[PDB]
């Protein structure tokens, strides 16, 4: 079996800013998340390969995770804060899509999200 290749987290032709929306979403929202004890199943790509999950990417063709965003973040990857906001959502809509309602993963990424629904609440205005 084989994994596609990760989602892109370099691209020096792609406008980037650095902005204090963005600086939130590394400082306060990715730490945050990064550091909980349900973290790990999101913190890279899903693995198709080790965790036997063959047709996962035949049904998520939209793919992330923690690990691509903190690249993405530490890296200066965005324009904006929808950009990576969307990233977080794609990764919890990804979890919720494949796997059934209470199952552990599921239960793991409903507690990120909740965090992350308080976080963004608070996003500061720009400038
Ligand atoms: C069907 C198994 C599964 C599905 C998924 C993951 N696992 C493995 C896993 C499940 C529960 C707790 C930790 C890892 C982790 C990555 C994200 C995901 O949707």
């Amino acid at each position: 079996s084989m994994n596609p290749p990760p989602p892109e987290t370099s691209n020096p032709n792609k406008p980037k800013r650095q902005t204090n929306q963005l600086q939130y979403l590394l400082r306060v929202v990715l730490k945050t998340l990064w550091k909980h004890q349900f973290a790990w199943p999101f913190q890279q790509p899903v693995d198709a390969v080790k965790l036997n999950l063959p047709d996962y990417y035949k049904i998520i063709k939209t793919p992330m995770d923690m690990g691509t965003i903190k690249k993405r973040l530490e890296n200066n990857y965005y324009w904006n804060a929808q950009e990576c906001i969307q990233d977080f959502n794609t990764m919890f809509t990804n979890c919720y899509i494949y796997n059934k309602p209470g199952d552990d993963i599921v239960l793991m990424a409903e507690a990120l999200e909740k965090l992350f629904l308080q976080k963004i609440n608070e996003l500061p205005t720009e400038e």
